[PDB]
């Protein structure tokens, strides 16, 4: 019939109410300031978004241009002010607003009062406002009462062909707003993809616990690229969400992927760390013949050849019991620093980020001593402790297979690199190939400041060797300031191997060793004294 909605803007107080539902109340002290945004859907008059954007803080705008251009035309659209919402409101965002109907949107001023009740794309269906009269006042508060129609249940929804790919986008995008071209009528953004397939994938079989909290946007991201990897098999994929939030699993819905609802046990850290044991276990559980298990975080964007580097490095695991992990993830990998996307490492660290686990490890090792909830323990760097790593070292890319965008660093785009020379990363094998590196590699010359482009010979395709001080195992005085300088992973000790650090500078393969830490110590030439940097 018809929607009777109510919309508060106020200095203090914001609300919205639909047929008397208020599904927006907003009075909270610090927080909640600037224009407040809810959309329903024109048929049923159900929330389909809400956001609140602090445009008296620069650059929020931009982000409220943008989520408005993500909804729908036909939705309604339903605006409210609490304190302050135009100090930093640009002129972008107030032509949209015009463009909406709004006449009182794109003149905002100082502690202005606004309420606005509007169907995208025309007509609009009320407006309040009202002008402060000092800098140390506010508007008098504003309610805005109108009836809106509702539309029939067929000029809501798209009219796709009934391909039941697009029942399920139907599905999403009736009930979520806020997604753009996924939802869009005419030209929807594919929700299902066809990548090309991986021959002779031993991969094919290892499940992929996909962790997630909440944060649809982020997820909704990386499962797009996870499912246009080369050689994914969706079915073996399971999205855990820790907690029971609707959006992060109408997303996982969209894609047609098995969802698990977790029950938080918190906190903090302490949360995470016990959704990542209820995952793994889940995850070994659900395949009990599974003998690893891909970890990835939905903040990653996932490389084409994830699963391609996944399988033709996999056997190392089986093979090499002295390995920890595979990781797609080189924390000195930066565009600078990293250049070949076929060589691999062995690092004395577990870098997460796109991990493979070992059935084994988990079920005999991990599992039984798994920090209790009580335990403010961050899970990774739990692992990477001496009792549970006992020694062991993780497969790593030069060039990585994930990147990180939770909020430079180098992401392979080339489709199914061949990885040079596999078997030299088994345990044996990898110190023959150190050595055979060194004996071929050119001393640099260590009068010289290892921090500046003149420390290397201007070439391309040569390998270098640098000599620092390493006095103990424990002593990364100068590789700490070599990393801050050379722009690198600098925080803690990353890409070790047994004292050797492994990079490239300026396309050049840059060995950097700790002397006299090292067992790479003999191969420094008597004439040369090692670097020593200080901070």
């Amino acid at each position: 019939r018809v929607l009777d909605v109510e919309v508060y803007s106020s200095r203090s107080k914001v609300y919205v109410a639909v047929d008397g539902t208020t599904v927006l109340e907003d009075e909270a002290r610090e927080q909640g300031r600037g224009i407040h945004v809810i959309v329903l859907n024109q048929a049923t008059g159900h929330v389909m978004a809400k956001r609140v954007f602090d445009t008296y803080s620069p650059h929020e705008d931009e982000a409220m241009v943008l989520f408005l251009n993500m909804v729908a035309p036909g939705r309604v659209l339903i605006c409210t002010v609490k304190d302050e919402g135009s100090f930093h409101l640009k002129d972008t965002a107030k032509a949209l607003l015009r463009s909406l109907g709004s006449q009182a949107g794109p003149a905002l001023g100082w502690r202005d009062t606004w309420a606005f009740v509007g169907r995208k794309g025309g007509p609009v269906f009320g407006e309040k406002h009202s002008k402060s009269p000092a800098l140390s006042s506010w508007g008098d508060p504003v309610l805005l009462k109108t009836d809106v129609p509702l539309s029939s249940a067929e000029e809501a929804e798209c009219h796709w062909a009934d391909t039941e790919l697009n029942r399920r986008r139907r599905r999403f995008c009736s009930k979520v707003e806020g997604y753009g071209s996924v939802c869009s009528c005419k030209d929807p953004t594919p929700i299902e993809f066809s990548p090309d397939p991986l021959p002779d994938n031993k991969v094919l079989n290892v499940p992929v616990a996909v962790i997630a909290g909440n944060r649809p946007n982020y997820l909704y991201r990386m499962l797009r690229s996870l499912l246009s990897a080369q050689g994914v098999s969706p079915q073996m994929i399971t999205v855990f969400i820790d907690g029971y939030y609707e959006e992060p699993m109408d997303v996982v819905a969209l894609f047609g992927l098995r969802g698990i609802q977790h029950t938080p046990i918190s906190i903090k850290n302490a949360r995470v760390s016990q959704h990542y044991k209820a995952s793994l276990t889940a995850t070994f559980n659900l395949f009990p013949e599974a003998k690893f298990a891909v970890v990835l975080e939905e903040d990653l964007d996932i490389a084409v050849d994830f699963f391609s580097f996944l399988s033709q490095s996999i056997h190392l695991l089986e093979e090499d019991d002295s390995l920890y992990c595979i990781s797609a993830w080189n924390d000195q990998g930066y565009e600078h620093t990293a250049e070949d996307p076929a060589l691999l490492y062995r690092v004395e660290t577990m870098p997460g980020l796109g991990w493979v686990l070992r059935r084994s490890l988990y079920k005999e090792e991990l599992e039984p001593k798994w920090p209790t909830p009580e335990k403010l323990w961050d899970w990774d760097m739990w692992m990477r402790m001496p009792e549970q790593r006992r020694g062991r070292e993780c497969i790593i890319p030069d060039v990585s297979r994930s990147y990180h965008f939770g909020i430079k660093h180098k992401f392979n785009t080339v489709p199914g690199v061949q990885l040079r020379n596999v078997d030299s990363l088994k345990k044996e094998a990898y110190e023959v190939e150190v050595h055979r590196l060194l004996s071929e590699a050119e001393v640099l010359d260590h009068s010289k400041n290892p921090c500046e482009d003149s420390f290397l010979p201007d070439t391309e395709g040569h390998t270098y060797v640098a000599f620092i001080r390493m006095e103990k195992d424990d002593d990364f005085t100068t590789w700490t300031q070599l990393a801050k300088c050379l722009h690198i992973w600098d925080l803690d000790v990353r890409g070790n191997h047994r004292g050797l650090w492994r990079l490239f500078r300026k396309k050049n393969h840059f060995l950097v060793v700790g002397v006299p830490a090292s067992p790479y110590s003999v191969k420094k030439p008597p004439s040369v004294t090692p670097i020593f940097l200080e901070p």
